[PDB]
């Protein structure tokens, strides 16, 4: 098992020497690492479990980082650096730059409350940035989810407001390039995680770049809030608390999809007096009214929000529009 080959002091390609456990994912687990024939650097090492399907996922994540790397050495848009890979006791290890806590581990250890807004500002350009990168080399991400996108360096100042954690430097790197599809590859029936899922793909509609589109307005109110607004593990019930916070699903989405499963008619199959229903009803309302402030700040983010959250995804803005909007003019100053 992977729990014998990734404790601290052991030494993996006779090279780098296990310190700390960074995190843990279906996937396996990332080590920090010292590179002793890199003259002591410290590294991130993605140890995958010896599981088919993350096996596959990991080859498939090293053929998308040595192009992504290629195309852009000097790392202008954000993704990752992969260093080196190679294989230990059977599992594949993927070698990259050391980063420091994910987006979703900062709002735990800060007791899950949200970023200030010119933080989410600064960050959700930067994810816009390097997510288009990905778009405009004919790919899809699939897995953006806040577990996804890492602080460069997460030091922060603390202060009573709740005691509160403000980061002194916000800058972001997107990693996990385990789902990355290719626009002439096979493209999967689910992809995502359920809280960032876009419509379509629950609707099996088909799916391409806008998935992620949505993704990122799901990650946005997550980051404003400190929670998601679809706390559900169920499809229909995520449909349900779609309608509540967005309004009813396009006529000919319902029209088109296979999925009659969720459906009666040509409506959500929902009762609301159930107890789902109930706890919908309760947990759900428009989207606007999440909003914390009036300001025009604030307003100029749920504007981007609402349009990343379009349910038409031929309809829904491009992450090149995005970094057009409103609400990034403050950073062009
Ligand atoms: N999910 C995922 N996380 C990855 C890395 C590798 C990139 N660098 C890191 O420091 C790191 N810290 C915590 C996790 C990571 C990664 O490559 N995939």
């Amino acid at each position: 098992s992977m729990h014998l080959i990734c404790q601290s002091g052991d030494v993996l390609s006779a090279r780098y020497e296990i310190v700390d456990t960074l995190g843990e994912g279906a996937f396996g687990k990332v080590v920090e690492c010292i590179d002793h024939k890199a003259g002591g650097r410290h590294v991130a090492v993605k140890i995958v479990k010896n599981v088919d399907r993350y096996c596959e996922a990991a080859r498939s994540e090293i053929q998308v980082l040595e192009h992504l790397n290629t195309t852009d050495p000097n790392s202008t848009f954000r993704c990752v650096q992969m260093l080196e890979w190679f294989e230990h006791h059977g599992h594949i290890c993927i070698v990259f730059e050391l980063l420091g806590l994910s987006t979703y581990d900062f709002i735990k250890e800060n007791g899950f409350l949200p970023f200030r807004l010119d933080h989410i500002r600064k960050m959700a350009y930067q994810i816009c940035k390097s997510v288009n990168f990905l778009h405009s080399n004919k790919l899809t991400h699939t897995d953006l989810k806040p577990e996804n996108i890492l602080f460069v360096q997460s030091d922060y100042t603390e202060a009573y407001n709740r005691d509160e954690r403000t980061l002194i430097n916000p800058d972001i790197k997107v990693v996990d390039f385990g789902s990355a599809t290719y626009d002439d590859e096979h493209h999967s029936t689910l992809v995502s995680t359920r809280h960032y899922r876009a419509p379509e793909v629950i609707l099996a509609l088909g799916w391409s770049q806008p998935c992620d589109v949505w993704s990122i307005g799901c990650i946005l109110i997550e980051y404003y809030l400190g929670f998601t607004v679809f706390p559900t593990h169920d499809s229909k019930e995520h449909l349900a608390m779609m309608e509540r916070i967005l309004g009813p699903l396009p006529k000919h989405m319902i029209q088109k999809t296979r999925k009659r499963k969720y459906f009666h008619h040509d409506r959500l199959d929902w009762d609301e007096h159930s107890s789902a229903g109930r706890y919908v009803s309760r947990a759900c309302k428009p989207l606007k009214e999440f909003m914390l402030s009036q300001d025009v700040e604030h307003e100029r983010l749920f504007d981007l929000i609402q349009k990343m959250l379009e349910y038409d995804p031929a309809k829904r803005i491009t992450l090149r529009e995005a970094l057009k909007h409103p609400f990034f003019d403050l950073l062009k100053k």
